[PDB]
Protein backbone atom coordinates (compact mmCIF):
# COMPACT_ATOMS: atom_id res chain seq x y z
CA UNK A 1 0.00 0.00 0.00
CA UNK A 2 2.97 2.28 0.75
CA UNK A 3 5.98 1.05 -1.23
CA UNK A 4 8.18 3.30 -3.33
CA UNK A 5 9.57 1.50 -6.35
CA UNK A 6 10.52 4.61 -8.35
CA UNK A 7 11.45 8.16 -7.36
CA UNK A 8 10.48 10.88 -9.86
CA UNK A 9 11.57 14.51 -9.79
CA UNK A 10 8.75 15.61 -7.50
CA UNK A 11 9.47 12.90 -4.93
CA UNK A 12 13.15 13.88 -5.01
CA UNK A 13 12.11 17.52 -4.55
CA UNK A 14 10.03 16.47 -1.55
CA UNK A 15 13.04 14.60 -0.12
CA UNK A 16 15.14 17.75 -0.53
CA UNK A 17 12.50 19.99 1.02
CA UNK A 18 11.79 17.77 4.03
CA UNK A 19 15.50 17.06 4.54
CA UNK A 20 16.19 20.80 4.46
CA UNK A 21 13.39 21.48 6.94
CA UNK A 22 14.59 18.77 9.33
CA UNK A 23 18.12 20.20 9.21
CA UNK A 24 16.82 23.73 9.78
CA UNK A 25 14.87 22.56 12.82
CA UNK A 26 18.07 21.05 14.28
CA UNK A 27 20.58 23.69 13.17
CA UNK A 28 21.19 25.20 16.63
CA UNK A 29 21.89 21.74 18.05
CA UNK A 30 24.26 20.89 15.21
CA UNK A 31 26.03 24.25 15.76
CA UNK A 32 26.55 23.54 19.44
CA UNK A 33 28.11 20.13 18.73
CA UNK A 34 30.81 21.64 16.50
CA UNK A 35 34.33 20.99 17.82
CA UNK A 36 36.33 19.94 14.73
CA UNK A 37 38.43 21.40 13.20
CA UNK A 38 37.59 24.43 15.39
CA UNK A 39 34.72 24.80 17.91
CA UNK A 40 33.33 27.87 16.14
CA UNK A 41 29.64 27.05 16.61
CA UNK A 42 28.54 27.06 12.99
CA UNK A 43 28.13 23.57 11.48
CA UNK A 44 24.35 23.67 11.64
CA UNK A 45 24.14 27.22 10.31
CA UNK A 46 26.60 26.42 7.52
CA UNK A 47 24.78 23.25 6.43
CA UNK A 48 21.36 24.90 6.80
CA UNK A 49 22.38 27.86 4.63
CA UNK A 50 23.89 25.55 2.01
CA UNK A 51 20.86 23.24 1.95
CA UNK A 52 18.52 26.26 1.82
CA UNK A 53 20.30 27.53 -1.29
CA UNK A 54 19.59 24.20 -2.97
CA UNK A 55 16.02 23.98 -1.65
CA UNK A 56 15.17 27.45 -2.93
CA UNK A 57 16.33 26.63 -6.45
CA UNK A 58 14.29 23.41 -6.36
CA UNK A 59 11.12 25.11 -5.09
CA UNK A 60 11.30 27.65 -7.92
CA UNK A 61 11.99 25.11 -10.70
CA UNK A 62 10.25 21.80 -10.08
CA UNK A 63 10.29 19.00 -12.66
CA UNK A 64 8.90 15.48 -13.03
CA UNK A 65 12.35 14.52 -14.37
CA UNK A 66 14.64 13.56 -11.50
CA UNK A 67 17.82 14.23 -13.48
CA UNK A 68 16.77 17.77 -14.32
CA UNK A 69 15.64 18.38 -10.74
CA UNK A 70 19.01 17.12 -9.53
CA UNK A 71 20.80 19.59 -11.80
CA UNK A 72 18.75 22.39 -10.25
CA UNK A 73 19.42 21.22 -6.68
CA UNK A 74 23.14 20.66 -7.32
CA UNK A 75 23.60 24.13 -8.82
CA UNK A 76 21.86 25.73 -5.85
CA UNK A 77 24.06 23.92 -3.33
CA UNK A 78 27.26 24.69 -5.25
CA UNK A 79 26.56 28.45 -5.42
CA UNK A 80 25.84 28.70 -1.70
CA UNK A 81 28.22 26.28 0.00
CA UNK A 82 29.32 27.57 3.42
CA UNK A 83 32.09 26.22 5.62
CA UNK A 84 33.79 22.85 5.58
CA UNK A 85 30.47 21.08 6.16
CA UNK A 86 28.52 22.99 3.52
CA UNK A 87 31.23 22.46 0.93
CA UNK A 88 31.34 18.72 1.70
CA UNK A 89 27.53 18.49 1.63
CA UNK A 90 27.43 20.23 -1.74
CA UNK A 91 30.04 17.80 -3.13
CA UNK A 92 28.21 14.72 -1.80
CA UNK A 93 25.11 15.91 -3.60
CA UNK A 94 27.02 17.00 -6.71
CA UNK A 95 28.16 13.41 -7.17
CA UNK A 96 24.74 11.98 -6.29
CA UNK A 97 22.96 14.21 -8.78
CA UNK A 98 25.55 13.73 -11.54
CA UNK A 99 24.93 9.98 -11.29
CA UNK A 100 21.23 10.43 -12.18
CA UNK A 101 21.45 13.39 -14.57
CA UNK A 102 19.99 11.47 -17.51
CA UNK A 103 17.21 9.66 -15.62
CA UNK A 104 13.56 10.63 -15.32
CA UNK A 105 13.01 8.37 -12.27
CA UNK A 106 15.27 6.09 -10.23
CA UNK A 107 14.83 2.74 -8.47
CA UNK A 108 16.35 1.60 -5.18
CA UNK A 109 19.53 0.27 -6.81
CA UNK A 110 20.21 3.57 -8.57
CA UNK A 111 19.42 5.44 -5.33
CA UNK A 112 22.08 3.38 -3.55
CA UNK A 113 24.56 3.85 -6.38
CA UNK A 114 23.98 7.61 -6.27
CA UNK A 115 24.83 7.76 -2.57
CA UNK A 116 28.03 5.89 -3.39
CA UNK A 117 28.81 8.26 -6.27
CA UNK A 118 28.40 11.19 -3.89
CA UNK A 119 30.87 9.66 -1.42
CA UNK A 120 33.44 9.25 -4.19
CA UNK A 121 33.05 12.87 -5.28
CA UNK A 122 33.29 14.22 -1.73
CA UNK A 123 36.40 12.24 -0.80
CA UNK A 124 38.11 13.36 -4.02
CA UNK A 125 37.19 17.00 -3.25
CA UNK A 126 38.78 17.02 0.23
CA UNK A 127 42.55 17.28 0.06
CA UNK A 128 43.17 15.83 3.54
CA UNK A 129 40.15 13.71 4.51
CA UNK A 130 39.75 12.86 8.20
CA UNK A 131 37.70 9.93 9.53
CA UNK A 132 35.07 10.28 12.22
CA UNK A 133 33.35 12.96 10.17
CA UNK A 134 30.56 13.59 7.67
CA UNK A 135 32.68 11.70 5.13
CA UNK A 136 32.71 8.58 7.30
CA UNK A 137 28.98 8.71 7.94
CA UNK A 138 28.23 9.21 4.25
CA UNK A 139 30.58 6.37 3.31
CA UNK A 140 29.03 3.91 5.78
CA UNK A 141 25.51 4.97 4.75
CA UNK A 142 26.30 4.37 1.08
CA UNK A 143 27.86 0.96 1.73
CA UNK A 144 24.72 -0.02 3.64
CA UNK A 145 22.60 1.30 0.76
CA UNK A 146 24.41 -0.82 -1.85
CA UNK A 147 24.16 -3.99 0.26
CA UNK A 148 20.48 -3.53 1.06
CA UNK A 149 19.29 -2.41 -2.38
CA UNK A 150 20.62 -5.65 -3.84
CA UNK A 151 17.51 -7.41 -2.50
CA UNK A 152 15.16 -4.51 -1.58
CA UNK A 153 12.96 -2.85 -4.21
CA UNK A 154 11.15 -0.62 -1.68
CA UNK A 155 12.92 2.71 -1.28
CA UNK A 156 11.25 3.28 2.12
CA UNK A 157 12.71 0.05 3.50
CA UNK A 158 16.03 0.93 1.88
CA UNK A 159 16.12 4.44 3.39
CA UNK A 160 15.13 3.10 6.82
CA UNK A 161 18.12 0.75 6.72
CA UNK A 162 20.44 3.50 5.48
CA UNK A 163 19.40 5.60 8.48
CA UNK A 164 19.97 2.73 10.94
CA UNK A 165 23.47 2.21 9.58
CA UNK A 166 24.23 5.93 9.27
CA UNK A 167 23.21 6.37 12.91
CA UNK A 168 25.54 3.53 13.93
CA UNK A 169 28.36 5.22 12.01
CA UNK A 170 27.56 8.58 13.61
CA UNK A 171 27.60 7.05 17.09
CA UNK A 172 31.00 5.54 16.22
CA UNK A 173 32.58 8.85 15.15
CA UNK A 174 34.13 9.50 18.62
CA UNK A 175 36.03 6.22 18.26
CA UNK A 176 37.79 7.63 15.18
CA UNK A 177 38.27 11.32 16.00
CA UNK A 178 39.81 11.98 19.41
CA UNK A 179 38.37 15.44 20.11
CA UNK A 180 34.83 14.06 19.79
CA UNK A 181 35.44 11.47 22.51
CA UNK A 182 37.30 13.97 24.71
CA UNK A 183 34.46 16.51 24.57
CA UNK A 184 31.66 13.94 24.63
CA UNK A 185 29.96 14.67 21.29
CA UNK A 186 29.32 13.00 17.96
CA UNK A 187 30.49 14.68 14.77
CA UNK A 188 28.45 17.78 13.95
CA UNK A 189 28.71 17.41 10.17
CA UNK A 190 27.59 13.80 10.43
CA UNK A 191 24.68 14.83 12.63
CA UNK A 192 23.60 17.41 10.07
CA UNK A 193 23.73 14.76 7.35
CA UNK A 194 21.55 12.44 9.43
CA UNK A 195 19.02 15.26 9.77
CA UNK A 196 18.82 15.46 5.97
CA UNK A 197 18.49 11.69 5.62
CA UNK A 198 15.68 11.55 8.19
CA UNK A 199 13.81 14.14 6.13
CA UNK A 200 14.38 12.06 3.00
CA UNK A 201 12.60 9.21 4.76
CA UNK A 202 9.66 11.36 5.82
CA UNK A 203 9.19 12.45 2.19
CA UNK A 204 9.37 8.87 0.91
CA UNK A 205 6.54 8.03 3.34
CA UNK A 206 4.50 10.97 2.01
CA UNK A 207 4.88 12.81 5.33
CA UNK A 208 6.00 16.34 6.14
CA UNK A 209 8.48 17.60 8.72
CA UNK A 210 6.80 19.95 11.18
CA UNK A 211 8.52 23.33 10.95
CA UNK A 212 9.95 24.44 14.31
N1 LIG B 1 39.27 17.16 6.73
C1 LIG B 1 37.99 16.84 6.91
N2 LIG B 1 37.55 15.64 6.52
C2 LIG B 1 36.26 15.27 6.65
N3 LIG B 1 35.32 16.05 7.21
C3 LIG B 1 35.67 17.28 7.66
C4 LIG B 1 37.04 17.75 7.52
N4 LIG B 1 37.08 18.99 8.06
C5 LIG B 1 35.83 19.28 8.50
N5 LIG B 1 35.00 18.24 8.23
C6 LIG B 1 33.57 18.12 8.55
O1 LIG B 1 33.06 19.43 8.75
C7 LIG B 1 32.43 19.49 10.04
C8 LIG B 1 32.57 20.89 10.60
O2 LIG B 1 31.85 21.74 9.71
P1 LIG B 1 31.92 23.33 9.87
O3 LIG B 1 31.66 23.67 11.32
O4 LIG B 1 31.01 23.89 8.81
O5 LIG B 1 33.45 23.64 9.49
P2 LIG B 1 34.28 25.05 9.66
O6 LIG B 1 33.45 25.87 10.61
O7 LIG B 1 35.59 24.56 10.22
O8 LIG B 1 34.34 25.62 8.26
C9 LIG B 1 33.11 18.42 10.87
O9 LIG B 1 32.30 18.06 12.00
C10 LIG B 1 33.30 17.33 9.83
O10 LIG B 1 32.11 16.59 9.62
MG1 LIG C 1 33.50 28.08 10.63
MG1 LIG D 1 32.58 25.17 12.39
Amino acid sequence: SHMISKINGKLFADMIIQGAQNLSNNADLVDSLNVYPVPDGDTGTNMNLTMTSGREEVENNLSKNIGELGKTFSKGLLMGARGNSGVILSQLFRGFCKNIESESEINSKLLAESFQAGVETAYKAVMKPVEGTILTVAKDAAQAAIEKANNTEDCIELMEYIIVKANESLENTPNLLAVLKEVGVVDSGGKGLLCVYEGFLKALKGEKVEAK
